[PDB]
């Protein structure tokens, strides 16, 4: 439930990034008293691949300079209405 | 030092509030799980008592809705250059 404050705050940073429709998907998990975390974010369809790589880039480095103890974060992308 | 990520928290987000000219002050401690803290901001010294006030109450807000483990939070206010 410290983790659960931890998830909260990795999906209040991603969404509040242009261009997160959601986080779809967060996996979190500590290795020690690092965070690494998997997400997969929402994105308009008609947005390029180059634009939501963009965004995903975007989200990890927003979500990593929130949260100090995330140490590996991998951000995909899927299409969202 | 999971004590110094708090505090820095706390700077950060008392720092981004309009009309603080930084953190002068910050004491934080722990009463169980809960912080208790207490700080004081810079403030414009051509600001009313009354934007002072304001300020402070919204340098509260903006710290405890960030920080949800604050139960209490007394923020005061003293000119800076
Ligand atoms: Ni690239
Ligand atoms: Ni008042």
């Amino acid at each position: 439930s410290h983790m659960e404050a931890v998830q909260n705050r990795i999906v209040e940073a991603a969404e509040r990034v242009p261009g997160v429709r959601g986080v779809i998907h967060l996996r979190a998990r500590y290795v020690g008293q690092d965070i690494w975390a998997d997400m997969i974010i929402g994105v308009d369809p008609e947005n390029t691949v180059e634009q939501a790589h963009e965004i995903c880039e975007a989200v990890q480095a927003a979500v990593c300079g929130k949260i100090r103890r995330i140490e590996s974060l991998h951000v995909s992308a899927e299409a969202r209405e």
